[PDB]
């Protein structure tokens, strides 16, 4: 039955728009398949629509904002995209409908409406884009009955072992299609509808937008070559129409150029489901879904006070859609230095400039193919997996849907080497790779992450404990499916354990160093002078100079959390032998955090070093790391030392601004100084973790249960506030927020951790 549900959730989950580096794009979850990609332009001279032309994601002034308004991956959703520079305010509604045995069918509406700013006569240029990967497949555009293109549909047909024979339909559409009355249109029509095919090698189908252009180049030297020129030139929406030549190929170039308002559909009919999919179905499939995301997040997202006023429940909406929408499908090559370079041990002082001697050895080689399947922080700039990140990302998504969280922990447990290590940063494929710059590729399997998806872990257990419906929680509702789920990742879970133990390992014994355990110390590897980038928090200030000796009290936490859901796992597998050790192990580090971490003088955990003298200093930078093990949920609710914590929390001459809590205090020397990333900024993955820790203090008896409940409450309201104002006056979530003014600054679009508002909104945690 476990290995039923699975088929059943691969069915579901197979199709999407996973494409969400580029505006609008499908792909299935399978390495070498069929893509679709759109692209859009307005053009109003001979040289403008390269610049115009729209197809991967970008956020400038040219573009007001873009987004999903409703999304689930099962059954589909609508995106709306606010174009400046070309005039357009565009929808595209896609919608899925199972059936047959090749992952079920689907189609697309593209309506592109003109803003009141545009001249009613814009010409746009519309392409959808198609291609195939793979070696024994096929696909070929049925020719048009008229001579120079399509007056009606474009029809493809195709076939491949993993989708089976299946056709793809390009609808006449609404809207002017202009017309040229110039000589030209004695050989390419006087306009319309045309499809190329095309074949290139498997492996740069993607590179839709060069391949578009080198089309459109040889059509103007086609003209150039053909005696039409400036005395007496075709109009520019001509000079950018390709001639028509459908056929076979493994690329399929529809081109359509309206005038005015437009809309088109895309049907993608499974040939094994029987009936094909037209375009009532799209209608009514899309009104169905969205009527059933409606009851959906009423019921997960229950709002409470004092935000259920329909404007929350839109910004809820907006928030959760985006991150939700976000969900890619990746696949490809990744680059690795696998010298294992003994200077990546970082045992000597001054242990920076050995390894970038290393590096710059420059032993990096691609490996693979790998697949994931994830949420990503950024479509416009950073639209792939980042590991800590995803463990954010998938506390609302699990919510949802816990069958997809679990579905995306597996995705990317996948990935683990033999070590117990997954890269933090998966860059999969040249696609991906265009985005990077090659400097910044480079993966090294020394470099952590925190396991933040032991959290989603966590939530899942505490759950387990106490038809696309059905499928959402098939892996709760079925205590069974889920054990077996629990059964198969386990050991990958005890592998990371143990990687981070071998690799993230502090000195202790090395040095003046008391405490309860000789085991429990942590240094994060691959710190910099001014950087820590695998803590998450890059440029959070640490002990100086860097030192073999650092520990770190935001690691050790970590572990903490890790070692408490392996407890939780282990107990519900029966692995006795495992309980045992993880006990002593969570019982050490609570001591630990103490004997190395705490400082009295200063009322909070600190990382450590080691002195020009050889001792063990404590070096204290109040801010979130000083507030791991409460964030991680560490201490016990009676602790003296976590009631100083919610004093330094309270604190506005500290951590606590109007907007949230500062990821570093005022008062600290390195407040607002350098790049200023995590020196003061309100970053809302750690103030969501606050929150729930904050929380769970109020609901329970303590010393301590009224503090956390007034803390709790004006932090969430805080949080809540900020992230809604901003996105009412600019449309966006944003990375972070400016404790001074409440402004969102650094990057838009970062859906990413910031959609964690809709559960911080939504409550009983
Ligand atoms: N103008 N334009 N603006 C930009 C700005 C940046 C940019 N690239 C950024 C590549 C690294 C992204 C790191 C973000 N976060 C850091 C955080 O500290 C971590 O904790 C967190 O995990 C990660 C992931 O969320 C690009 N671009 O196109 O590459 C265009």
């Amino acid at each position: 039955l476990h290995s039923e549900i699975g088929r059943l959730n691969n069915q579901s989950l197979l199709w999407g728009p996973y494409r969400p580096n580029i505006y609008f794009g499908t792909r299935p979850r399978i390495g070498k398949s069929l893509m679709t990609g759109l692209m859009w332009g307005k053009i109003e001279s001979y040289t403008d629509f390269q610049h115009t032309v729209r197809y991967t994601c970008e956020q400038n002034e040219g573009m007001k904002g873009y987004g999903w308004d409703e999304y689930d991956p099962r059954r589909g959703g609508i995106q709306s995209i606010h174009d400046i520079q070309n005039g357009l305010d565009i929808t595209t509604s896609f919608v899925k409908i199972p059936g047959g045995a090749h992952g079920g069918s689907w189609a697309a509406r593209i309506k592109g409406t003109l803003n009141d700013d545009a001249p009613k006569d814009q010409k746009t240029i519309v392409v959808f884009y198609v291609s195939q990967e793979g070696e024994n497949s096929e696909l070929e555009a049925v020719p048009s009955e008229n001579e120079f293109g399509y007056e009606g549909d474009v029809i493809l047909k195709g076939r491949s072992e993993a989708l089976g024979n299946y056709k793809l339909v390009v609808t006449k559409g609404k809207g002017v299609i202009p017309q040229s009355d110039h000589d030209l249109s004695r050989l390419r029509g006087p306009g319309q509808t045309v499809v190329q095919s095309l074949t290139y090698p498997d492996e740069v189908l993607w590179q839709a937008k060069p391949i578009l252009f080198q089309q459109l180049k040889a059509g103007i030297d086609w003209l150039v070559e053909n005696k039409y020129d400036v005395a007496d030139p075709p109009p520019p929406w001509q000079v950018y129409l390709l001639a028509n030549k459908p056929g076979s190929g493994n690329v399929h170039i529809v081109q359509k150029v309206f005038e005015g308002d437009f809309e088109f559909d895309i049907l993608f009919s499974s040939e094994s489901a029987g009936k094909e999919v037209t375009s009532k179905d799209l209608e009514r499939e899309v009104k169905q879904a969205t009527e059933v995301f409606g009851e959906r997040f009423a019921r997960v997202f229950d709002l409470k006070a004092p935000f259920q006023g329909d404007n929350y429940k839109k910004f809820g909406k907006s928030m959760f859609s985006n991150l939700i929408g976000g969900i890619g499908y990746f696949y490809g090559h990744s680059l690795v230095d696998r010298s294992y370079a003994p200077e990546y041990d970082e045992e000597n002082e001054g242990f920076w400039e050995d390894a970038a001697e290393a590096r710059a050895r420059h032993q990096e080689a691609l490996e693979g193919p790998y697949e994931l399947f994830t949420s990503i922080p950024s479509r416009p700039f950073f639209p792939r997996g980042f590991l800590w990140d995803e463990g954010f990302h998938l506390l609302p998504i699990a919510d949802w849907d816990i069958d997809l969280a679990l579905e995306i922990i597996k995705s990317w447990y996948n990935l683990m080497d033999e070590d117990g290590w997954i890269a933090r940063e998966q860059i999969l494929g040249a696609e991906a790779r265009s985005k990077v710059p090659k400097e910044f590729q480079t993966q090294y399997p020394h470099y952590a992450n925190p396991p933040t998806l032991f959290l989603v872990l966590d939530n899942f257990v505490e759950r387990l404990r106490k038809l696309d419906e059905t499928l959402s929680t098939a892996s709760v509702d079925n205590p069974e499916v889920g054990l077996e789920y629990l059964r198969r990742l386990y050991p990958l879970l005890r592998r990371q354990f143990d990687w981070f133990r071998k690799t993230q390992a502090g000195d202790i014994k090395s040095y003046d160093r008391e405490a309860y355990s000789t085991k429990e110390a942590y240094r994060w590897r691959g710190r910099t002078v001014s950087h820590c980038l695998t803590s998450g928090l890059d440029d959070y200030p640490r002990p100086q100079p860097p030192h073999p000796g650092e520990l770190h009290v935001d690691l050790m936490s970590w572990v903490g959390v890790m070692v408490k859901s392996l407890i939780s796992i282990g107990s519900l597998l029966g692995a006795t032998e495992d309980v045992e050790f993880y006990t002593k192990v969570l019982d050490a580090i609570e001591h630990n955090l103490d004997d190395l971490h705490w400082s009295e003088k200063e009322g909070c955990y600190c990382d450590a070093t080691i002195d020009e003298f050889e001792e063990h200093k404590l070096v204290c930078h109040k801010g979130y790391i000083s507030l791991f093990p409460f964030l991680t949920g560490l201490l016990k609710p009676d602790s003296p030392k976590l009631g100083k914590l919610l004093a330094l929390i309270g604190d506005e001459s500290e951590l606590w601004s109007p907007y949230g809590l500062r990821s570093l205090s005022k008062k600290d020397e390195f407040y607002g100084t350098a790049e200023n990333y995590w020196r003061s900024p309100v970053w809302i993955n750690i103030n969501y973790l606050a929150i729930v820790q904050l929380y769970n203090i109020a609901t329970q008896d303590g010393p301590y249960k009224e503090t956390a409940r007034d803390l709790y409450t004006r932090l969430r309201k805080n949080i809540v506030e900020t992230v809604y104002r901003n996105w009412e006056e600019t449309g966006f979530a944003w990375e972070q927020y400016n404790p001074e003014t409440g402004k969102g600054q650094r990057t838009q679009h970062f859906t990413g951790w910031t959609s964690l508002v809709v559960k911080i909104m939504s409550g009983h945690h």
